[PDB]
């Protein structure tokens, strides 16, 4: 029981904030209603309160153990017992297309309800893709894969996605694992990829699809000239399923990592056996990278509402443990050194630590299920107004922010729920050291924070020509230009909205700069991230703000008891964070408005 | 070689071409102690450090000490304790150690750039090394007949704890309940647990450690100020010869699993609860305890810095070497052509970036400790910086919680950048940053959590001190921006100057106004640790700029080689942390300026 769920801020989110109940029972969601969407929520955090958390110190403190001779790992049994709980719910299939055996959801419940997975035992999630995967080669796939596809999802195969090679990571475009063609059609893979999730996964499945990236013999260099393979770890029977001859896919590694300990991370050989690696060319076309894209996208949507779970029930603890642990006494009686002891509570530091874990964990909330809500047409359409076009657009520039910001925000503001437990915050008997571990590696893997920050600038700002960001801007004006309770953080508001405009400005400028003096890209480099963290602070502001906006308009309504506690904790928070965290952004901004290239340069052996 | 990599040239240049230190070397007190002889023992010790100690520095984390309730002791990794040997049998647990107690006399300022390097290769060995130390104290605070006992303690290498924290007694030492009853011999039998004790039990490294122990004599007054300090020895022995004798009655019943420090046996120690009593000796035979436990807690609290400090710089170096072979993408200025050359990623400015803001707070940070250290000395606070005796000490007061606090926070938050810099890789166990990371998460805890250091900084070393020891230091910052190609740089640390004199002054306000309003102390707690972080950033840059002036000075001597090399880097550094980091300071002037107790009057509830 380390995992703290908040449905009822979820819920908020949804329904009253964005309204994504607006679709519930009608079109495309004929068949599940908002009492529905409210039920499931509980029940799969109640699950992950229970059966899935049981196992997450385990999945740590007893790790999988290699058998190299027959390439195979073994999960600790309770942590098998959470996966099966997981699919004996359905729950790997959430979201999944209904030909699929999938329940059709909004993309923002899907999310919703995946994160108290993430938050209770992130790596159980990331065994249960499998079918995820499945839909995504069957949306890819000819129509004869497309029934591969069907069956890999009734039988809950699982999956993995292999890029990386020791010299291709961040650059994916220098992989030199090849594929040969066969006259039969089939390729044969050949080639070794590092630090692939799931390549094996003990007994939880009967197959694992893995969907690799290799360069066809001939093709061209880069990402262009990579293609994606089908590879299935066992053959199988195309027409039944009926597994038959393993494949030559062999996990010759497995890391010892700082943390999420118990997802097997996994050097792959592929046909170096003397087994041929039989693969099968993705949708018989040659579009590797867009086509494994479709799986990066989800992979980063994943991995920022994993880091975005796990500070929340990191400050849901530290919140617990802060209202019963005595120390000390008031400030206003410090001197007095009889005067009564306090929970910590009372202590500002204390409390101005509580309300930056909360501001953070609830804004970056907003921010992921704000980014699912352009993730269908219909939801868009419905709780935005926004076409299609635009709705993709606005979803690809808000990736990299539940991403990289996602990650950055989680990790650092753990800081401070470990911290609120003083001493005991260093034990391995409170969850939360686990939770440093398990989620530094959430700036690094689906790509790092610095390709995440170099993507939203030069392919979801520049190349989108500011379609995306320009929609977004003027929402943030909309709600600032529309009671008067909220003037301050309106004000504050306008002044971060005019930094980012400003920042941005200044790297745009540093860019066209680069046609006269191509060192001047440089500039634009050394500002991505900062950039990319400015964005998301403001959005994050500003979703607080909205939230705080209803939170006025139910307390004047007349909410009482925990509804009543709820709302002031939205209006505390909104304002905290334009006070606190949104000033800084103008410091930012004058310190991109100087950057130089001294730092470019300098000698390397000045370092 | 090891995981350790040290930087002796970087605290040579520091204690001799920047604070002058050896102005001091080779007269008086270090009458037989020359320059020379300073940087051989730099070297040496760093060569200890990077060879025998920092060997186990793994086999420590991953086959961490074991307790024993069979005997109630704890085992160590038998690499570990065989690291111990080799700085014993070096005598490098006699560094600083006053003559007469066996050891060499030099400068604090080189006694801890000697202790930097155990810190950076594996801090628990000098902690469990601190028991000559610990003598000393003893020495200088026992009566006659105590004096001698510690010096037979000092001469046999006894080890030693400090024992102040209860469960319900951590940083309000003041609530401990642990019991002290005078016995007719004089002696005292103390009663009660004592939790989280560093080196309680050490297996068979000592025949004897010394537990320094506060406990509360029955019928003395509530509080710290009701606190004696005792010397409470696991053995009992003979008070001339040091003949060891009967065991004393205080035992470890437990030790921690903690995220990291593994190999530091953290316990809870029992006294009198085992059918024998721990018989203790009231030290110098007068009732002052905490005055006299703050002798250790100083000591305690300059070690956790530097080994924070340590730490980071042993990571930024790993992750430069690791920067510098690792190739990985095209230069940006060829973003486009998927044919360009692939460069090392020290070309890339994000990485350039991360290294710069590693390098230039571990050696900003480096010269914050050793700055420090030259006030820990009457003779050089005298000679290098022209302050007497009392001045100096308050100095140093006031320095101690930045060391401590500003060098806690900001190592652990850095050395992300370290890992960050290794990508992927970084998560690995196989590369010492993982373990980096974990082992610095206590220093911000024990020592006094940052919130404590932030309270003690200003409550008492500012605002006790009336801020003598804070216009000393304000005084020579404004020196050096008095006073072309630092130009920038003063006007930079100009604004960071006046932005920190805001900060002081608006806190002030916040205190003195509680007279007539108490919960205006409130904006003193919300403020306290900003107002720290935000000392040390102006004490970072401008010590940096002092730095950068000294290598501008030897490059237009004609500096060459390693040492140009050395000296730009010096330049560079001082110049981006001015842009860079000093900026920040002013939007955090203007958030302290605007405090308001907000988060102080909402209910706990509504969190
Ligand atoms: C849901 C199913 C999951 C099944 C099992 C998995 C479960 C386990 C979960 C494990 C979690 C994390 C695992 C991983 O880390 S997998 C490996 C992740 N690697 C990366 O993220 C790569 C990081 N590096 C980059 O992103 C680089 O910037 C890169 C794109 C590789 C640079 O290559 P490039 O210079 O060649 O790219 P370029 O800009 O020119 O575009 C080339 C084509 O790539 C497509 N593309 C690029 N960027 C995007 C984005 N953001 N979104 C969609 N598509 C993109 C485009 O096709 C582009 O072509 P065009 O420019 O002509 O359109
Ligand atoms: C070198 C030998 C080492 C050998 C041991 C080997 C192992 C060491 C390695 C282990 C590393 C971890 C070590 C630990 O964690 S030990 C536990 C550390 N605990 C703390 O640091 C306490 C944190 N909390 C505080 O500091 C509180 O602020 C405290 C002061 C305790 C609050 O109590 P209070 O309200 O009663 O304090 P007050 O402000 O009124 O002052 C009372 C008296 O305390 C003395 N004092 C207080 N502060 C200082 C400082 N900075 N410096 C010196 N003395 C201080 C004073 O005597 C004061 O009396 P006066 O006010 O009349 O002067
Ligand atoms: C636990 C774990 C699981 C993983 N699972 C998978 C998996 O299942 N499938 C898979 O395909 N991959 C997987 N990965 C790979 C992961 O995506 C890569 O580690 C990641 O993209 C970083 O690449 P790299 O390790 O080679 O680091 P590098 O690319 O070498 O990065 C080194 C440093 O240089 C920087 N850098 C590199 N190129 C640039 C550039 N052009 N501009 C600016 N900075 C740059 C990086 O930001 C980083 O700081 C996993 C990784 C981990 C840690
Ligand atoms: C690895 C390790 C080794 C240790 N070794 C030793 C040792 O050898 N000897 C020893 O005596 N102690 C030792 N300690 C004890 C350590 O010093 C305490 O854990 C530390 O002082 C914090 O106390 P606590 O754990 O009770 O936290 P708490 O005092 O309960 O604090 C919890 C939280 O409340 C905050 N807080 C508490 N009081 C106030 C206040 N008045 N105002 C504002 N905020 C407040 C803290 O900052 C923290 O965020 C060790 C601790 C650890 C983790």
């Amino acid at each position: 029981s380390h995992y703290k769920s908040n449905v009822r801020d979820q819920v908020f989110n949804l329904f009253e904030v964005f309204g994504v109940d607006k679709v519930l029972g009608a079109d495309k969601f004929s068949d599940l209603d908002a009492d529905t969407a409210r039920e499931m929520l509980t029940e799969i955090a109640r699950l992950a309160e229970g059966p899935i958390a049981e196992s997450f110190v385990e999945g740590d403190r007893n790790p999988p153990v290699f058998d190299p001779e027959t390439h195979t790992v073994t999960l600790p049994e309770g942590f098998k017992k959470s996966m099966r709980a997981l699919f004996d719910g359905g729950w790997d299939k959430v979201g999944l297309a209904e030909h699929l055996g999938g329940i059709p959801m909004p993309r923002a419940l899907q999310w919703a309800l995946i994160e108290h997975i993430l938050g209770a035992n992130p790596a159980a999630y990331m065994y249960a893709m499998g079918p995820g995967m499945s839909e995504i080669f069957y949306n890819n796939g000819t129509d004869e894969q497309k029934k591969w596809a069907t069956i890999a999802a009734e039988r809950g195969w699982g999956a993995t996605m292999v890029l990386t090679e020791p010299d291709a990571g961040s650059d994916v475009g220098a992989g030199r694992t090849k594929a040969v063609q066969q006259p039969d059609g089939t390729w044969h893979i050949e080639g070794v990829k590092r630090f692939i999730t799931s390549a094996d996964s003990d007994d939880l499945f009967e197959n694992i699809m893995h969907l690799v990236l290799a360069r066809p013999e001939g093709a061209g260099p880069g990402t262009k000239g990579l293609s994606l393979f089908f590879v299935p770890k066992f053959h199988f029977d195309h027409e039944t399923g009926e597994i038959g001859e393993r494949n030559g896919v062999f996990v010759t590694n497995v890391e010892h990592k700082m943390g999420l300990k118990v997802s097997a991370t996994c050097e792959l050989s592929l046909g170096q056996h003397g087994i041929p690696a039989v693969g099968w060319l993705v949708g018989e076309v040659h579009n590797g990278i867009a086509q494994m894209f479709d799986v990066i996208e989800q992979a980063r949507m994943m991995v920022g509402t994993k880091a975005i779970a796990t500070l929340s029930t990191g400050y849901l603890n530290a919140l617990e443990y802060a209202k019963e642990r005595v120390q000390g006494a008031d400030m206003t009686q410090m001197t007095d050194k009889t005067a009564p002891r306090v929970t910590i509570t009372h202590h500002p530091d204390v409390r101005r630590s509580l309300m930056t874990q909360k501001a953070y964990a609830e804004g970056l909330r907003a921010i992921y299920l704000y980014t699912a809500t352009f993730q269908d047409a219909e939801v868009a359409q419905a709780v935005h107004g926004v076409d299609g076009d635009l709705a993709a657009r606005v979803n690809d520039l808000l990736l990299p922010i539940v991403k990289g910001f996602g990650s950055e925000t989680a990790y650092a503001k753990l800081t401070e729920s470990l911290q609120t437990l003083g001493g005991s915050g260093f034990l391995q008997d409170y969850p939360i050291e686990q939770y440093i571990r398990d989620s530094k590696i959430d700036s690094l893997y689906a790509g790092t924070t610095a390709i995440q920050a170099q993507d939203f600038f030069f392919r979801k700002i520049i190349r989108d020509k500011g379609q995306a960001l320009a929609y977004v801007a003027g929402e943030i004006e909309q709600f600032i230009k529309n009671n008067g309770r909220l003037k301050t953080e309106r004000e504050l508001l306008a002044t971060a909205l005019a930094d980012v405009q400003g920042m941005a400005a200044s790297l745009t400028g540093y860019l066209m700069a680069a046609q006269e003096d191509a060192a001047s890209i440089y500039k634009v480099g050394l500002g991505s991230v900062r950039f990319l963290m400015a964005v998301g602070d403001l959005l994050s502001g500003w979703l607080l703000a909205r939230q705080a906006a209803v939170a006025i308009e139910k307390l004047d309504a007349g909410a009482t008891g925990a509804d009543k506690s709820f709302y002031e904790g939205k209006i505390a928070a909104a304002s905290f964070f334009a006070k606190n965290m949104l000033p800084l952004l103008t410091s930012t901004r004058q310190i991109i408005e100087n950057l130089d290239n001294d730092v470019m340069e300098l000698d390397e052996a000045a370092f």
